[PDB]
C-alpha cells in the first residue's frame, strides 16, 4: 500500500508496562522475541514508547500520557486530585513530541488495559473535562490544556487484546493475591525475582501522586504487600477498577470514538471449548501463569444478571475474548468486521488471533506466532491511512 | 464450640428498617443476598425478627420491642408521652416469645441503631424509669413493667456498625434532606419507587404514637417531605436527636451495660485514607449512595474541640468506625479486644471487618464477605455462651 500520513507509531502498555531503560532492558513491546520498537524504527516507521503508571487509573495515565508526549508536569486535574486524595501534578517530562502542540498527528498501538487509555486519551484531547473546566473557573485555579477541548492529533487508535468491556478476571475469588502473583510472573519472564531487595528501581510503580515507592532495601514481595492495601488497589481511581465489567461500562459512558479517528482492534484468544458445558480451557503453550491460574476460571465464570454467558468463556488467558473488540456495555460505539478499508470514527474489528495475552507482546515465547510480520504489516496498514 | 445456652436468636434494625411482610418481603436482613433469619434457623438456631419505628427515639422503639417479644400494647410511660407530646399507648403485637416472662432469653442482633435500642432495653429492664415510677404514683396512672425495674431477658447483645458514640454524618448542613435520600435508595435496593402512592403500605414507619401515616394517593416522596416537618424528624424523641454526637453521648450517661448480659460489638470500615491531608474516601465497591453522598463527608469532618480528631475519619460510609467498639462518650462501660472469651458486663470488641453500613446486612452487594459464614459463625459464637 502507498503511504498517505507521515504520523509516528506511540506504543502504550497495560495494567503491567515499563520504559525502555527498566527490567534490565527485557522490553514490554517484544519480551523474549526482541524489540518491536526498534523493528518498527529499522523498516521505517518512527516509533516511541511511553510508560506510564500500570495499576494506577486510566485518567491517571491518560495524564501521564499527554505530559510525556507534549513535554511538561503531569497535572491530574485539580477537581479529580481533589476528589480521590492524591497529589495534582506528578513527574516533569522533556516531552517526546513536543511538536504536537503545534500540529502533527499519531498512531497509537495499545495493549491489554493501554486500549482504555489510549481512547480515554482521545477524548480528553478533543473534548477536555467540563468538571476540570468549571472546578477551574469556580476556585480561581489553573487548567491544563488537556481539559480546555479542541487538541485533537491521533490519527488512529489500536488496541491489542483491550478488555473494552472489562475482564471477569476481577470477579476471581482470590483477585487481589492472584494479580500481584502475575507481577511476579512477569517479573520472572524478565529474570527478576520477588524476594531479592534490588537498589537499582527495576520495575517503577511511578506512583508519586500516591506518595507510594518501593523503599530501600525493600524486595517486590514486601512492596506489592504494601501495595494490595494501599489507594492504588483500594480507590475506584485505580486500573483495578476500570479494569472491571462494571467500571469499564462505566469509562464506555462517556469515552466514546471520535470521528476524526480511526479504531482499529485486534482480538486474541488460546483457549479451546470443552465437551460438557461449554467451557474453555488453556491451550498448550498459554503461559503457565495464566494457564493454571487465570484460564480456568475466565473459561467458566458465568454471571447470568450481568449476561456473562458462554460468550464470555473464551479467553486470552487475561481477558475474555468477546471484550476485545471494541466497547459495547455503556457504549454507542459502532464496530464494524475490517473490509479492506479502514474506517473513520469507527472500531475496525481486525480479527481475532490465536496469541495469548502475553504471547501478543513477545512477553511468553509461541514460535508459531510470527511477531515481526504482526506489527509490520500493522505500521504498513497505519501508515496507509488518510488523514 | 459447645452449644451451653437454649436462647434464641432476634435481630433489630437501624433508622431504616421493616418487617418480614414489608418491603413485598425483601429483607433488611439479608437484602440482596437472601433471607439471613431463614439461613439460621435452617442451621439449628432459632431466629426471630422484631420490626420497630425506624425513625422513632430509641425509648420508643425499646417499648415497642418490649411489648413485640412479650406480647401486649406498647406503653411508652405516661410521664415520657406526657413530656413530649404523643400517645402513652402504640400498637398491640401478640408476643413472639411470652416464656420471657417465665425465664426464657434471648440473643438480640442489632444493626446500626439497633444497638443503641438493645442496650436501652437492657438498661430499661433491669433499673426501669424512676420517672416513670414517680409519675404513675403522683397521677394515679398504671405503669408498665418495663418501668418498674428488676427483670432480665437479654443474655446478650451484639452490636453490627453500631453508633455508640453517635455519627458526624448528622452534622452536615443538608443531612435532613440527604437522610431522606437515603430512605429513597434503600428502597430502591428493594425495588421500590419512591414516587408512586402504593395502596399497600410497603414500608410502614409505625409512627402511631405521633398520629402520623402514609396517607391514600401519597407516594413516599411526598410523606417524607410531611415526616422531614413532623415530630418524629423535628423533636428530641426521635432517632436523629440520639444518631448525633451530642445525643449519643446522653444516651451513654444513662444506658450501661448489664453485668447480667455479654455484650459483642463488630466495627465495619469502608474507606482507604488519601495521600493530601490524611482524610478518608470511599472504597472501590461501597453502596453508590454512601459513596457519593455521606463518605466524602464523614471522612473529612473534624472538630478537635469535640474530640472529633483523626480516629474519627475512617467509616463505613454511615458511622465512623470509632463510634462501633462500643460507647466511650459519657460511658463508663468497660471495652476489651475479643481474647477468644467472651466476658459478661463488658463490650467485647469482636473485630473491624472491611464491609460497609449496607454490605454488612446485604442490601448492597459484596461477593467478598461471605454473609452468611459471617452470621452463622456469630450464632455459633451466642450459642456457646455459658448462661
Ligand atoms: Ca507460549
Ligand atoms: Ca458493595
Ligand atoms: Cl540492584
Ligand atoms: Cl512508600
Ligand atoms: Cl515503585
Ligand atoms: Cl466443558
Ligand atoms: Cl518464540
Ligand atoms: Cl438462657
Ligand atoms: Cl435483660
Ligand atoms: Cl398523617
Ligand atoms: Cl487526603
Ligand atoms: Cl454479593
Ligand atoms: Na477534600
Ligand atoms: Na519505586
Ligand atoms: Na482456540
Ligand atoms: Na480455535
Ligand atoms: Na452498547
Ligand atoms: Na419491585
Ligand atoms: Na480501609
Ligand atoms: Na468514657
Ligand atoms: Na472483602
Ligand atoms: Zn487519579
Ligand atoms: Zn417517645
Amino acid at each position: 500500500s502507498l503511504r498517505a500520513n507521515d504520523a509516528p507509531i506511540v506504543l502504550l502498555h497495560g495494567f503491567t508496562g515499563w520504559g525502555r531503560e527498566e527490567m534490565f532492558g527485557f522490553k514490554y513491546w517484544g519480551g523474549v522475541r526482541g524489540d518491536i520498537e526498534q523493528w518498527l524504527n529499522d523498516n521505517g516507521y518512527r516509533t516511541y514508547t511511553l510508560a506510564v503508571g500500570p495499576l494506577s487509573s486510566n485518567w491517571d495515565r491518560a495524564c501521564e500520557a499527554y505530559a510525556q508526549l507534549v513535554g511538561g508536569t503531569v497535572d491530574y486535574g485539580a477537581a479529580h486530585a481533589a476528589k480521590h486524595g492524591h497529589a495534582r501534578f506528578g513527574r516533569t517530562y522533556p516531552g517526546l513530541l513536543p511538536e504536537l502542540k503545534r500540529g502533527g498527528r499519531i498512531h497509537i498501538i495499545a495493549h491489554s488495559q493501554g486500549g482504555q487509555t489510549a481512547r480515554m486519551l482521545v477524548s480528553l484531547l478533543e473534548n477536555g473535562s467540563q468538571e476540570e473546566r468549571e472546578y477551574a473557573k469556580a476556585h480561581n485555579v489553573s487548567l491544563s490544556p488537556l481539559f480546555e477541548g479542541g487538541h485533537h492529533f491521533v490519527l488512529s487508535v489500536t488496541t491489542i487484546a483491550t478488555p473494552h468491556d472489562g475482564t471477569t478476571l476481577v470477579n476471581m475469588v482470590d483477585f487481589t493475591d492472584r494479580f500481584f502473583d502475575l507481577q511476579k510472573a512477569v517479573l520472572e519472564a524478565a529474570a527478576v525475582a520477588s524476594n531479592v531487595p534490588y537498589t537499582s528501581e527495576v520495575y517503577d510503580f511511578k506512583l508519586d501522586q500516591w506518595g507510594l515507592r518501593r523503599q530501600p532495601g525493600e524486595s517486590f514481595d514486601h512492596y506489592f504487600e504494601r501495595l494490595k492495601r494501599s489507594p492504588v488497589w483500594t480507590s475506584t481511581d485505580t486500573a483495578r477498577y476500570d479494569l472491571s465489567v462494571s467500571g469499564a461500562e462505566k469509562l464506555n459512558q462517556w469515552v466514546q470514538a471520535s470521528p476524526n479517528t480511526y479504531y482499529l482492534s485486534f482480538s486474541t484468544e488460546r483457549t479451546y471449548r470443552g465437551a460438557l458445558t461449554g467451557n474453555h480451557y488453556p491451550e498448550l503453550g498459554m503461559n503457565a501463569f495464566s494457564a493454571v491460574v487465570c484460564a480456568p476460571f475466565l473459561g467458566s465464570y458465568r454471571n447470568p444478571t450481568l449476561g456473562i454467558d458462554d460468550r464470555w468463556l473464551e479467553n486470552d488467558g487475561i481477558v475474555n475474548t468477546v471484550s476485545m473488540n471494541g466497547p459495547k456495555r455503556g457504549s454507542s460505539d459502532r464496530i464494524v468486521p475490517y473490509d479492506g478499508t479502514l474506517k473513520k470514527g469507527v472500531w475496525n474489528d481486525m480479527g481475532t488471533y490465536n496469541v495469548d495475552h502475553l504471547e501478543i507482546i513477545g512477553v511468553d515465547p509461541n514460535p508459531s506466532f510470527d511477531i515481526r510480520a504482526f506489527y509490520l504489516r500493522l505500521a504498513e496498514q497505519l501508515a496507509s491511512l488518510r488523514p
